[PDB]
């Protein structure tokens, strides 16, 4: 029993992930059957009870077209559900890759980070923040399943469900007329969460290096309060960590956004600029 | 020549406002012709080139149903355009009312502010900020055109095109799974623009009292830079202003968001709690 979604199909058995409002299946083109796809099914009624808008991810994925961001191939609307047909990542997620490898070398981390940074450059230039980056939505794709080493992995960022747009300066003036009544922080495009992804990336790199996240907690409750109470945190960096990677990690893992490394500093951090 | 929009109609001659992506016409129910409506026409192609999502205003207007917020009656989608059929405000905007009256008494300001505050309470409870409040989208409605004095005016907030949702604490955990990789400012719901509307309201009240906005500028450019350069501003309050209204104005018109009065303080400000 295959479900049909435009020119594609999937089995409901082939679940490859899910969240509150969506499930994702491995599927394929119905005729070009070696063209695998990831089909995301969103329940409309469940979604309208959140603040999440239905067309946000669609629009973002079209605007973010790039080799380190999952592609969107088709949208199919039904009475109850919307289907997004997107790029399938045949390597699964970074979480599983880490479980299998334990910890990554600094050389491997550098290669992955170069790709994550490329993704982040395209988000940055469109004023998009992801806000929920984690090993579960940083995905691995192998172009040939023969080339199965690090140099055959292409990283692709997924799940923009919790993402948001940041306006620029005239992005406020150009559509909202005279700004005379507009709050200064809106006119000036001041955004508390503009560096959210940089923290995330920090936690992920740290976990690649060390084998655990830098600040664990038994629940969402504990982690909120731990971050509430401790207004300044030092992650534990192993002594063996190269000086520049440690510098990068401590810059990313700044509890206070204003003290956190910004994108240009991240993109041009000396750890990232290397040869082999 | 009347255009038809579901059970309603309008003339293209009866333009009552516009912006970058929309025009609004006075119209009416086709059979109950004394039921006036405001019909907003949005060009789809123009809109998709902005960051603005098409269904945002629709969803917000449904969630904000309230007597000081324009109602949404119908949505009609066409190949090129979406039409929103909304509550018509037969009194026009506050801008025109101010042009005609010059300046308002403190008693009148108190009555208008009570209604604006009621609107703000419903936004606040749904975590919505408007971000572009101004005299042009704070509208006047008269239920009987006979009762034409202040006590016959009902204030209604309009144009949520530039509005945004703020998540709550578990609004992050409840949909985005484990928050272990999530930025602290995202987990904690820290928002630079959470008080944007309070500044706006400040500028509007000030203009009602004084007859001009507190910080004029020849362009959007000047106003941005003036706010960039001057990190602390004192609005000029007339000596005749009642002490508590002056206090309220200076609390709202804080250039720096962190020093600005918050919603609960605004809603319970002693100027607002009065009898006649
Ligand atoms: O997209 C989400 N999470 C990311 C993981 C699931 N989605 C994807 N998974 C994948 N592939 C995948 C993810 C996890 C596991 C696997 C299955 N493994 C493949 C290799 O090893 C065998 C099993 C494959 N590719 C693409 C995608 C996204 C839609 C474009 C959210 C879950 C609701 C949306
Ligand atoms: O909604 C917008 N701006 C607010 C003013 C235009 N819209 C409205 N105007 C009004 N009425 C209105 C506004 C300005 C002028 C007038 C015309 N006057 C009526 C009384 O005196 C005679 C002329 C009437 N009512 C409702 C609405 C909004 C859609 C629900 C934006 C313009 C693109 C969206
Ligand atoms: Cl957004
Ligand atoms: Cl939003």
């Amino acid at each position: 029993s295959m479900e049909v979604v435009g020119d594609f199909e999937y089995s409901k058995r082939d679940l490859v992930g899910h969240g509150a409002f969506a499930v994702v299946f491995r599927g394929r083109h119905r005729q070009k059957t070696d063209w695998e796809v990831a089909i995301k099914s969103i329940n409309k009624k469940n979604l309208s009870k959140s603040q999440i808008l239905l067309g946000k991810e669609i629009k973002i994925l079209k605007e973010l077209q790039h080799e380190n961001i999952v592609a969107l191939y088709d949208v199919q609307e039904l009475p109850n559900s919307v289907f997004l047909v997107m790029e399938y990542c045949n390597g699964g997620d970074l979480a599983d890759y880490l479980q299998a490898k334990g910890t990554l070398s600094e050389d491997t981390i550098r290669v992955f980070l170069h790709q994550i940074a490329a993704a982040m450059r395209i988000l940055h230039s469109k004023g998009i923040i992801h806000r929920d980056l984690k090993p579960q939505n940083i995905l691995l794709s192998y172009a040939n399943r023969r080339k199965s080493s690090v140099s055959g992995i292409r990283i692709k960022i997924a799940d923009f469900g919790f993402a948001r747009y940041l306006h620029s300066n005239m992005m406020a003036a150009d559509l909202c007329g005279s700004p005379m009544y507009m709050a200064p922080e809106v006119i000036m495009s001041q955004h508390y969460d503009a560096k959210a992804d940089l923290w995330s990336i920090g936690t992920v790199i740290y976990q690649c290096l060390v084998g655990k996240p830098p600040f664990q907690a038994n629940s969402p409750q504990d982690l909120r309060m731990f971050y509430e109470k401790n207004r300044s945190l030092m992650p534990s960096i192993p002594r063996e960590t190269s000086p520049y990677l440690a510098n990068l990690l401590l810059g990313l893992l700044q509890r206070n956004q204003k003290d956190r490394m910004d994108f240009e500093a991240f993109f041009s951090h000396p750890f990232l600029e290397q040869g082999p």
